[PDB]
């Protein structure tokens, strides 16, 4: 893959993504849920609100097949990853490549932002999963 698909895959598993992580601890989780019933959490340490975002999106990519949807709520993920695809067209400067280089082995990727907390089922879900032991309220 060289560019983001425009739309959904049709027939593609959907990986909803996200992140939560402790502010004093660094400690965090990356996860996601998939329209297709599969789930994985990862606790990870020395990490923040912003890179366990990334890492989620790392975990989809690594367990997808080489077609696959993305939904994230994060705005930084998003944006960061984005800033890469346009450009070849400094901070968790390793982790955002290493995205990067799994996102061009694979045939398709569709990858998509909606709003946190709005009632979106796969993205509650996997909120749910990373903040639980992680996000006090
Ligand atoms: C509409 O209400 C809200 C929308 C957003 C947020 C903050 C938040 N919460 C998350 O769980 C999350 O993953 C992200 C993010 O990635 O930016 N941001 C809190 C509320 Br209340
Ligand atoms: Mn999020
Ligand atoms: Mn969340």
């Amino acid at each position: 893959m060289y560019q983001l698909e425009k739309e959904p895959i049709v027939g593609a598993e959907t990986f909803y993504v996200d992140g939560a992580a402790n502010r004093e601890t660094k400690l965090g989780k990356a996860g996601y849920v998939t329209n297709r019933g599969r789930q994985k959490v990862v606790t990870l340490t020395d990490t923040t609100n912003q890179k366990t975002e990334l890492q989620a999106i790392y975990l989809a990519l690594q367990d997808s097949g080489l077609e696959v949807n993305i939904v994230t709520d994060s705005q930084y993920a998003l944006g960061i990853i984005t800033q890469w695809i346009h450009n070849w067209k400094v901070k968790n400067v390793d982790l955002v490549n290493q995205i990067i280089e799994q996102l061009i082995k694979k045939e398709k990727v569709y990858l998509a932002w909606v709003p946190a907390h709005k009632g979106i089922g796969g993205n509650e879900q996997v909120d749910k999963l990373v903040s639980a032991g992680i996000r006090k309220v």
